[PDB]
């Protein structure tokens, strides 16, 4: 059976899964339970970072990952870690 209570949560707001049509812009809102920590993002295949073809907007304890290059091939599994706590969400692409 499942446990009783989870460990110290480090994600104030988990980036719930979203849906975006191929080509359409897709952003994920992820808030950490602590400030100062650098929330690292990763996609199904390679890691994600604030650079071309992608976008990362961090502000204190908030982290929003913007992905405009998202397409029919992005219909995999999204992963995002923030120091110790690790969470991953699914991105359902629309056709």
């Amino acid at each position: 059976p499942e446990p009783g209570k989870k460990p110290v949560s480090a994600f104030s707001k988990k980036p719930r899964s979203v849906e975006v049509a191929a080509g359409s812009p897709a952003v994920f809102e992820a808030e950490t339970e602590r400030a100062g920590v650098k929330v690292r993002w990763q996609r199904g295949g390679s890691d994600i970072s604030a650079s071309n073809k992608y976008g990362l907007a961090t502000e204190g304890t908030r982290h929003t990952l913007t992905v405009r290059e998202v397409g029919p091939a992005d219909q995999g599994s999204y992963a995002v870690i923030a120091g110790s706590s690790k969470v991953k969400f699914d991105l359902k692409v629309i056709e």
